[PDB]
């Protein structure tokens, strides 16, 4: 189960590199230098890095040290044969953003926030990212009459509009993915699930720019079913980027390795994205607990990329089953994939077999299977067969 | 607070009709005849009525019995003045929907739901309703492997679209709701919440013939914020109904009187209407506990009607005060109705004030004075001015 | 992996012989006679069967039935070798019950639901049970003023007390297990967790008679660490019997086969009470899900028994590994297990190394390497190693 | 609606100086000087304030630096008559104790742990404090292995018997009361609910010594009813503290200010103290938002005080109302509080009208009048009576 440049795994600087602050305790470990976190990605099989504007240049640096950083940065990624697919912008940490960065109530910060992050597509472009990240973690309140959502989305398309008349305007060869989440550091955050980003989207000038980033961690803060949310977006042709990660439901954002958590989600992840012919990064938006040492964050950076390596074995395994493949007829998918009615509205409004003459009660007492057909996916899953 | 059908208040058949039959307990009420229903409700102040197809006419009625279900009802409504704005189908008692209606994996099932609903609609227009919602409570899965979610989509897709195919045809005045719910009962439930729901829609044939019925107790079994969730299907234009009711945190659907569950939640939704002068229908989807005798009934079916009309007399006392228009301007909710970049993208970027010259410490050190703001609308909601 | 008598496994007959009943749909199998499911039971493998009094004897039957009703179970035993380990009573099905037994408002229920426990006390005796179980379904409220909490924990005192004094005067070799639940069926039920009925024991007369009866589900339902709950109950001598199934996260009780839902909390559910040595009844209380016939009730029934076989396996392939057993000791559990200060409180005050010369920074730097043993039990369980 | 030092109003000095860092950003505000807060707090209208060791005194403060933060408190609390009736230990910030105080697997940590809180007692009583606090944020685990809960509640028992002894020793006369929390900082914490720290006490060595300092918002975390949880510790004579605050719902702990989050619960909470008659400090864990500047500070401060003056009014209205003394004899609550069985076990099991001629049925259709009864808590809550 060893990962290969080719298996695209991808990690944030701020992932590995998260010193162990939380809400009620100081950090447990040194910064890390973004050279040295590349070097030993690459050593453990990773494809490339991403990262936020402030994470490779500190915030209020000098044009002289911005160079300077990026220019090292460069050289570890030449060295090493790293890519860098994804960047995004840091629109959270500094007290400016209190109330938001594109949805603040002043005006002033609104503008603020759409050049910082303006000058960071320039670089990311630079760097050959394909993809452009938001997750706008402020946006929203912790009371009702603070914001007004109508207004405050309109506020947010503003932005995105503008970003897209951008991007159009240089001639670049970039995506921009919105991450939902429902909660966390704001009260309730705006765009708070897949489904909100999706609709969103489609009020935008141009839509086509524009897809989702969705985190498994982040859906079920809310208890839904990430897999299920995953083949909405795909079926909307919008998955441009996927965040890795696992959560021991409804709390406050663990962040866990890949596969901790709920493992039977994570299975049936990997089944879809690989059906599916997934063709983008696997990113890990992670954090290696605080209760580790350095030698503890790369492990759990590696099991991260060892946990999605068996899972697709596994899921292999099963659809591969002649065992399977009888059950899934069994329990009707064959079905499930045919037209309810191709033959037109008219046809259906005449087939006496659809309503007059259709038994109901015969139809009622077909048992559907599902129960082997789960308990083949666990056998398989544990490797019991 | 006194309601009159001025008011727009309106009940289903099956809210005090609930006979108290739970997952672990008989019934404690006997049935009511929706004739009885009306007049109650009429005597109560209510403005009209709804149903589900199976919930006037006893599922495998002859059309002998169909048509004095019809006759007797409609005696009733022109005796009382009732109006019935919205109608549904049952697609989830009878046990042959076990795994669905428009998405069960049975292609004859699939058929079966779209008749009954169409057969429905007719109904519907006969008696002047002027929305149709779906409420796909079956549709889902208890386990991965039982449901290819891409598939399902596919074929709620082409069930709405025939849909409206039919309603185009016919020349019929009505439009489509469809109502959102995350889970119960089944495991997990396709289109989970409100913006799942909104982001359907954009895909279907005909999407001016679409909207949301959001449902407040449903968002909530989310950890959802319902007022959001209602601007934002404001924000698209989408609010074609709604249903109001009760809940306590994220556990099974409790569907308590209006005003109960979260409080602050029902005065923020009441402000949102009626300053966004949303003119449709105030639905209660509730049950009067299992606790309660006949008497209990119309005592939690009047009080949904007096919270909303307390409410109603809070929200305007708080956005009339001008202590509460100065506090609104002194958190900047008037600079959040203005356009970020009315100026346009080269004069945001030429702009040395909005980046180069931004001091973004001042612009940091300034309060919102949101707890001042929050604390003005307590007092209000409390009658403590 | 196949289960033998010697197992130990238990199911209710309410399990397989649910009928499909929900808050939205009508029963989707038809009931089952007891002594078809003890047979059914036996022949996959069962160890013994367990019954609410109403299971088995018709509500309302007269004494004549009720014996009939019981020979004939009693001889369905005969032919198998099936044992009766625990029994209950159904304090919440019927309408009566609709505001408790124990602690309904009404004192005259009060009276009557303890004399329908007497009576199923003394037929649960004559079936040889070790364990009578109580689950107070209907023991709390909706609304904050329908029950002044201390006057219903005195009437819980009181019931419990009386039965108490019951087997004790009786002579009877039987121990008492209360089984907590958040929610579902009342909007909030007394003695939620397995901490507030742990609490509550501690006050009856004779506490020695009565410990808890936890369920998977019903901890999670609260969000909680089901394995953690078990820990406490073992360390305080209370595990006299245990409920197993599935549940994923916060929302309705599902009741999933055993091992759906959270597998990870599965796994180490199994290697504490494997390694606790817990000797009581491994009890099954599921339900088959609706989509299912016949065949399907009998696979998920084998499913459950066949996933604890296999965890088994695996968390004893993972503490029996060495590589294990060194992580163990690097992560410090051995530590954990010596005594604090068994020098003593004059000891520790006198002793420097504890505070005046401590090296704060040398500790804080050392890291626990939870990432690597949770690793090893992530390989153990999915066959990987 | 004016608080005055007779009201009994405390705040931690933690609450009004949080300078406003969460997990995704820096702080808003600059630090406040403990005196400065004693002031500001006095003018409000407080009784006094709470500590944490090192809130009042920096960590690693020589034992000259530790006199002088003493004495400046001290005059602070002389010239305004301020009181300090409660204190506590930091066990959760430093990065030593990442894995834990009490229960850390590093047997060093446990040492050093029991030598911090014991110096903290000294200073407790010093100031006059007549409860300690703990809670024990970093006691508990993120995965199933690294932490053995048999082991650990050993340990935790060991540190809580050696506290008892040494306040015994010193002839103190300080209680302690165990705050518990479900999750966050840690994946899971030891002692979840109200009703696991009840379980433990009674497993103590001097089980007099120790009760509970429940929190608002801790048992909100976990989907719990709070004044049913503070029910139960009154019904067991351990309420010895109380925390006030707001929450909405199963997420991160948000410490927003008393009244905000779930107001009915708020409603019920201060019917219930000022009904059984608490008389210890009324005492706010609360963190006003990152939003805000000083001023708004002191608003939310102020709010904490004034909704639990309003709730107060309301809940005493609603008591002395005839119609809800009325209202309540129609629930029963007069039969509830009456005992079952005060005739004895004999006399119930010869009693036929408890059941071979208790009428089932007539029971069964007598309403409970719960939506009369909760509809005049919400008028009186609402001031629209
Ligand atoms: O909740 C925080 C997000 O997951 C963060 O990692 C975004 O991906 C980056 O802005
Ligand atoms: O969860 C059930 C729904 O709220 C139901 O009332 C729909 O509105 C009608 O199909
Ligand atoms: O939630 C219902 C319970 O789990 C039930 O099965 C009890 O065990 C029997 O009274
Ligand atoms: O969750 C943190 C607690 O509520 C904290 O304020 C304790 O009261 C003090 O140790
Ligand atoms: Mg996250
Ligand atoms: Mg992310
Ligand atoms: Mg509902
Ligand atoms: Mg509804
Ligand atoms: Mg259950
Ligand atoms: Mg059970
Ligand atoms: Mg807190
Ligand atoms: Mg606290």
């Amino acid at each position: 189960y060893q990962p290969t440049p080719e298996d695209r795994f991808t990690f944030g600087l701020w992932t590995v590199g998260w010193q162990g602050r939380d809400p009620f305790g100081d950090a447990t470990r040194r910064a890390l230098d973004p050279v040295e976190s590349v070097r030993r990605l690459a050593e453990l099989g990773a494809h490339g890095v991403t990262f936020h504007d402030d994470d490779l240049i500190p915030f209020g640096s000098s044009d002289s040290e911005r160079e300077e950083h990026v220019k090292r940065f460069r050289q570890a990624l030449d060295d090493t044969g790293m890519k860098v697919p994804m960047a995004t912008t840091n629109l959270f940490t500094h007290p400016v953003f209190k109330d938001g960065g594109f949805t603040a109530n002043d005006r002033d910060v609104r503008r603020y926030a759409l050049r910082k992050t303006i000058r960071n597509i320039d670089l990311a472009v630079e760097l050959g990212a394909e993809t452009y990240v938001a997750w706008g973690g402020r946006e929203g309140a912790e009371s009702g009459g603070a914001k007004d959502v109508r207004d405050a989305l309109d506020r947010m398309k503003e932005a995105f509009d503008l970003l897209g008349e951008y991007v159009t305007s240089q001639g670049y060869d970039i995506r921009f993915a919105i991450e939902p989440k429902p909660n966390e550091p704001r009260g309730d955050i705006l765009l708070p699930t897949v489904g909100h980003a999706l609709a969103f989207i489609e009020r935008l000038e141009r839509p086509e720019l524009y897809g989702v980033n969705p985190e498994v961690g982040h859906e079920q803060m809310a208890g839904l079913n990430f897999p299920h949310g995953i083949a909405q977006a795909l079926w909307a042709g919008k998955l441009f980027h996927i965040d890795l990660n696992g959560q021991n439901g409804i709390k406050y954002d663990q962040d866990l390795r890949f596969g901790a958590g709920d493992l039977r989600a994570a299975f049936w992840l990997v089944d879809l994205l690989e059906s599916a012919g997934y063709s983008g990064p696997r990113h890990f938006d992670f954090k290696p607990p605080r209760t580790e040492d350095f030698d503890g964050v790369w492990a759990s950076a590696a099991g991260c990329m060892r946990n999605y390596l068996i899972l697709k074995e596994r899921a292999a395994a099963f659809r591969a089953d002649p065992e399977v493949q009888e059950a899934l007829r069994a329990s009707r998918l064959d079905e499930l994939a045919r037209p309810t009615a191709a033959d037109g509205l008219q046809a259906l409004l005449d087939d006496r077999s659809a309503f007059e003459e259709f038994d109901v009660d015969a139809a009622a007492a077909r048992g559907m299977a599902f129960e082997r057909l789960d308990q083949l996916a666990m056998d398989h899953l544990l490797g019991a067969r």
